[PDB]
């Protein structure tokens, strides 16, 4: 569930995920289109495609089963369509910590008229 | 830097850039399709394959190192892609000012509903 990966980047990145990465780029918000403006919008642009590939349950809107074992998110449960939402947002997570160096304050409200319309393929 | 690429533009054909190129024919805005109507449009779709080969900085917001030396653009900085990005800007302004003598006012603000459907190949 969106909460559940909002709780996540919190953890990950020390960023609230709102206003640092709902809307950042040409991919995190609702949506995308084009190319990925950096690294995190990147993080953003695999995310999507790995939602799209869920069938089965609502990526954005089912609970799934996590715990933090160690300083790593463990994603659980017996169902294996819910744990493979969970494993999408834990990657996507640790991609904006790994990329937290490039990140840019001028993509973080980016403007949607500036994705290209050649949309990169998943 | 788009505003970087008007310079070098006004000063090798000395037009205003924008009135005069931002919409010409098929290539020269946002997007583009189809096949270039002539030989400023296509100096465009060069200029809009020529961005789609960078990656690791953005085309439109970076500003990049260069200088005049001679009568000549000369791009430098020590970050490759930026200097490609420059690169990139010079050939184009260079090709416009090569083809001023074909430009059309016809298609100063060429609807793009009348590019064909078939877009050319980078
Ligand atoms: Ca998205
Ligand atoms: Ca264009």
């Amino acid at each position: 569930h969106l909460l559940q990966f909002r709780k996540m980047i919190k953890k990950m990145t020390g960023k609230e995920p709102v206003v640092s990465y709902a809307f950042y780029g040409c991919y995190c918000g609702s949506g995308g289109r084009g190319k990925p403006k950096d690294a995190t919008d990147r993080c953003c642009f695999v995310h999507d495609c790995c939602y799209e590939k869920v069938t089965g349950c609502d990526p954005k809107w089912d609970d799934y089963t996590y715990s933090w074992k160690n300083g790593t998110i463990v994603c659980g449960g017996d169902d294996p369509c819910k744990k493979e939402v969970c494993e999408c947002d834990k990657a996507a997570a640790i991609c904006f910590r790994d990329n937290l160096k490039t990140y840019k304050k001028r993509y973080m409200a980016y403007p949607d008229i500036l994705c290209s319309s050649k949309s990169e393929k998943c």
